[PDB]
């Protein structure tokens, strides 16, 4: 069996969906589309000149969507740390796109020079990036990157699924062309939506321009539905999942009300929290380098005892464990991303010591929760 | 300002979706998911030979996945009766393909030897019907028209979003290639949804041949997560709407509960209420033949007042009406589909005639709510 | 079998219940229920000078609690229109207490005059009375009565369970020392709960005498825990239905956003609407004196047809039909209170008209349903 | 302030209360309401010959409605251990009953040798037990006693509101004449009900005998609904709280799911692990005897630190702590009751050790964690 750790969703958002006579055009919805936008850009710090959109799917359709932007025989420059890295490679080649993709060694991430070499070398259209990598727990330096490339090319887009709503996102300071996520990860929502928010030089391309997208996934096709919201007004080109926007408005509401910046903070605290706890077991993390240790997914590297069965051990545990799919590691996967608190650091790495103890892989039994607690207390 | 009246919901189908801690590879939405599989052979009328996807989006979603079936410079029949046989034009010119397509006279429906005289005169290799057209309410003889082209075409594609669920559907028998729907229309579900039901020799297609397909709606990538559904394996492409395929699984256990059969009964009872209503008004149907007057949706012709006045004045009326869009009628649509019942019968003619009092829309008042409660008396 | 229809409940109004980690010290448990008082005054037509309380149970419940004004032997005049009066008698005879019961003809009311006559005949220290008899839906000149009893007697209760939230109550204005309701009718909230407007002269009682109540429906041993919430503070004396006052507030919330006047118009036009489509079928009324036509039930005499077997034919057509249970009449009775619209109407008489043809009752076919909307258009 | 904590609901419990359609006649509520009637049968361990019945209120309004069994003069002993032993006699005091309190040392146990001295010193109708007493987490040991007891008396009751579905309850094999509880306790459901559980002998004492009762707490009136739901049918006393009994149905369903043997391992090893935290941190527990550490109820005694300060600073922290309200300790008390699991253990240790260390509570920091993991990998 496959088993994925879900992101637990707070009671509040759901409930929010159970309204029965709502449609794509009842004031209900048009507000929490308008909530929602705002919302975005609120999590993705960028002003007014920045247009989000919010479409069905997820963090996948949002990725291809991007080809919204592209011409026949642009040039494509995929930085990829690992598997959603590759993604975007896998959806460039059924379109008429030249892709290079630079990767790391495993576990590792892209260099900033590393790219602006690169760019230098040859002329690209669009640049993809991911701010954290989900299948490695890797985060790459987006800030550091972007400054170095800036000059060099037309487009840079980010993959924000693991990181918006949890790790420090700047898209207009850091002059990022489209931040995109989906509505189920670290902003902690309901499934079914992919989110993007798009500079003016994105939105000129779509309001002036042809481009090699398809239907549904034309960002053009939405935009009207996008900006009719913002203006109180329904308009239609495909039914949206409206019960999950009506979710998705009161995730915002909660994201809000805590503050964004609070909200970093706490993923900071739980995931070092965590991390503490990992290391006093004496345990090793899959991200080579500590500078990119994501604080939503961390993963855990095992010399002993079998992935499969810590998975298998703590199915009905509270936890968001997931499997490690990288060859280059025997390891799980932590998620810590959404509403996650202080008391589900102190759970994990209860569900560990105890999980690898029955298991026989060497740990320091109850070394991991006393550190846990140490930094918890410490903060 | 625009206002489209929304199916209404079960509660129940609604609450279904409140599970908090539910992802992907939990067995409670794979069970979902392989249910609402089945649910989709059964509402379609077809054995296990036939094929069943549920992907993200809507009736569009499904429509565009459509070309996962289709090469370039393929030829395709269109066979539009409005607003959702147009949009198929709409799709495919983003689609290296060639397109023709048949019209009738406005609010008419092509014949089925009118399709049969093109089939035969050239060579497609795809056929697209709507089985009924939403924008006029007109109902398409889909078995008739594929009785006399089967033999002559590769391939035909019928769009049932308003039909599946309250029209006979005969997919199998019939011998339709691809039948679609939504979740969100005769269904009565939540939104987000497209749903497909493929032949086998559309199978085959997708087991052994390229397509023009882009990524997110190749229904190639969508078929390890449907067959491994129906073993009850977890498997990902890309997240689903997880909640709303939880609901949708509620929607096919209240249909399964009535049976189809009895769905079906129910809509013509209602609809055809809901018209003995209209005429004893005098109020004239859109639909140009009486034949293909369809179950889920009947437009309403207004000589004197304004069809938006019309609507504007019953937005909290416990009813489901919508704009008339097409140039050449003036009028105003009746949703009747979902788990509409002999009480929505009575209301919606109530609401027409005491909005229409009010308009001075020359109506035989009173006359309405009798001849709608003898036909739901007689039946 | 026993059918009696239940008062639909708004879902808002469920939903409002769907709090997890709520109990009665919760700062969400205090301001739902500081709320819940606040809305029972507005309802009542009551300044701050009367004190409600909301306790566990209902109607019943709350009745019975009215011993806590009481003394051994003290007399009690109970003025009775049926079921519901004589239940006071009931509760009283586990009592130490008087009791002298006036009852006037089956389905009458007694009179102002009657009452009068009683109470300067002998010395009452309370007497009780039913603003609404659900069992003949008949409402009590409740106003006109202590208009004239005033003066003669200590204490004035009234059971306004089928009254409060639909007919003008002015518990201040009319010098009424208990009004009482239930949080299941009129109010249209969850069942659960008795509710209670106590006058100054109630609460000195209260304050500053003994009683021969028991031990938990004594509203002495309530009172802090009313006081305390209006200040804002957690108080204990038996674990109140902490869910059930969640949705009463939301209940409230409703009710003060359409006004109370509101709220008693529309079930004025809604029972008027209905009453006119009964008269127009030729269907005679229980209440003996259209005065006292109560604009929450109405009795509804059959000729020939059996009141079981309307009930049984009914039970799944989204209306609230109930026995009749009075001997002097063959009836059933309708519902029509809480959330009641124009459409609950139209649909009452519809389904009566149909079931009633299929049963042999003599009525005038399709004249019901038409004086109906004659009334609904004409307001 | 006061803030106790409240027992968590599983959000399926709740949810099951979203029937907005449903009153006390709907054969849905009947259908629950039988259910749960067995259902308690199955907690308490007794067969059919034991009689339940679910009331409005809570466990006070059960513990009251016991004057249903009694007549004027009746000789009661009340065995105390604390606060809610002596509402037993707060109760009586109320009725026309003799009353003797046995109460032990603060914090201690009246051994079932003292009750047997008493017993056969003089004549009693009914002895009054509590199982656990919630203010000092004391456990009685109830079968003992009764041993003991049984032939010296008539009547035998117990108040399990903190031990019924978390400590071993026989019932009819200890030969209890009243076992009562509430729902919002160790069964974990919504506030609003008590339950009962009568022997044959209690129940022969309802049918053929007259009582004390008042009115809405004479288990007589209930019995005919109780007795009709079990029958498939509706009878009707005084409205019951419906959707409460809903979510009571469903917490039955998922007790009856775990299996009440599991049930009671899971309280004693969360307990056990608790206790093994505060025993590790050398915190001092309230109940004086061992053998009495209830497995729902631990006090906490603190030498410095303020326990209003604790429960001050753990309000949001996802525990249930509430205060110490007996003069002779200072305290504060933990819940670990309902659907507590192995996670809540070392929440509840950890939140206390971060607290209390904030605080300067001596306490050998880190030691607690450890010990609760110890305990949890052991069981
Ligand atoms: C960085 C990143 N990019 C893109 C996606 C694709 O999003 P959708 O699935 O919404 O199309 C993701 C999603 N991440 C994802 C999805 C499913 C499983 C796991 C796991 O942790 O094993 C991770 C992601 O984490
Ligand atoms: C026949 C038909 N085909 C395709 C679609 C597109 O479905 P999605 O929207 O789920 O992609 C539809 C949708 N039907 C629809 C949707 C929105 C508004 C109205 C209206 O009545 O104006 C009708 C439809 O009715
Ligand atoms: C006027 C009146 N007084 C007291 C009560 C008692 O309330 P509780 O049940 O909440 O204790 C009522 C309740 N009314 C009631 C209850 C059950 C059935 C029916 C029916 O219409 O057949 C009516 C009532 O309508
Ligand atoms: C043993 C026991 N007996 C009777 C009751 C009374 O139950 P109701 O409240 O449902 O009538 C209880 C209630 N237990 C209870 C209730 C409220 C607060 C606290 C606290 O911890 O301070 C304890 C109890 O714990
Ligand atoms: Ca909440
Ligand atoms: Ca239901
Ligand atoms: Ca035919
Ligand atoms: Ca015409
Ligand atoms: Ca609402
Ligand atoms: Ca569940
Ligand atoms: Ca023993
Ligand atoms: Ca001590």
């Amino acid at each position: 069996l496959l088993h994925v750790g879900p992101t637990t969703i707070k009671e509040d958002v759901l409930v929010a969906g159970l309204e029965n006579n709502v449609g794509f055009t009842s004031k209900e919805f048009v507000e929490a589309l308008a909530y929602s936008l705002k919302g975005l850009r609120y999590v993705m710090g960028a002003s007014k000149n920045y247009q989000p959109l919010i479409i069905p799917g997820g963090g996948t359709s949002a990725m291809e969507s991007v080809t919204s932007l592209l011409k026949p025989n642009d040039k494509i420059l995929v930085v990829s740390n690992g598997v959603f890295g590759d993604r975007w490679e896998q959806i460039f080649k059924r379109y008429p796109v030249n892709v290079k993709v630079l990767r790391p060694s495993p576990g590792d991430y892209v260099k900033p020079g590393e790219v602006e070499e690169e760019v230098r070398k040859s002329e690209y259209k669009l640049v993809a990036l991911t701010h954290v990598e989900t299948s490695t727990g890797v985060r790459e330096p987006v800030k550091d990157v972007i400054n170095k490339i800036r000059k060099y090319v037309e487009l840079i887009v980010v993959d924000g699924v693991s990181s918006v709503g949890a790790e420090e996102v700047k898209a207009e300071e850091w002059n990022v062309d489209v931040y995109l996520t989906a509505s189920q990860k670290a902003l902690g929502s309901a499934a079914g939506l992919g989110l993007l928010l798009l500079s003016p030089k994105a939105l000129s391309i779509l309001d002036s321009q042809n481009s090699i997208a398809g239907y549904y996934l034309d960002l053009r096709n939405w935009l009207p539905v996008m900006r009719g919201a913002e203006e109180g007004k329904a308009a239609y080109f495909a039914t949206p999942p409206v019960h999950v926007i009506l979710q998705l408005a009161e995730a915002f509401r909660l994201i809000e009300k805590e503050g964004i910046e609070n909200r970093i903070k706490r993923h900071t605290m739980v995931a070092s929290a965590i991390r503490a706890g990992l290391e006093a077991l004496g345990l090793e993390i899959v991200a080579r380098r500590p500078e990119s240790y994501s604080n939503t997914v961390t993963g855990v590297i095992l010399k002993v005892a079998d992935p499969q069965k810590v998975l298998a051990g703590t199915v009905n545990e509270g936890v968001e464990f997931a499997p490690g799919v990288h060859p280059a590691f025997k390891y799980f996967r932590i998620g810590h991303m959404g509403w996650v608190t202080p008391n589900d650091a102190i759970i994990a790495i209860s569900v560990i010591e105890r999980t690898l103890r029955k298991l026989g892989e060497p740990i320091r039994f109850g070394e991991g929760v006393k550190a846990v607690e140490e930094v918890l207390f410490s903060a």
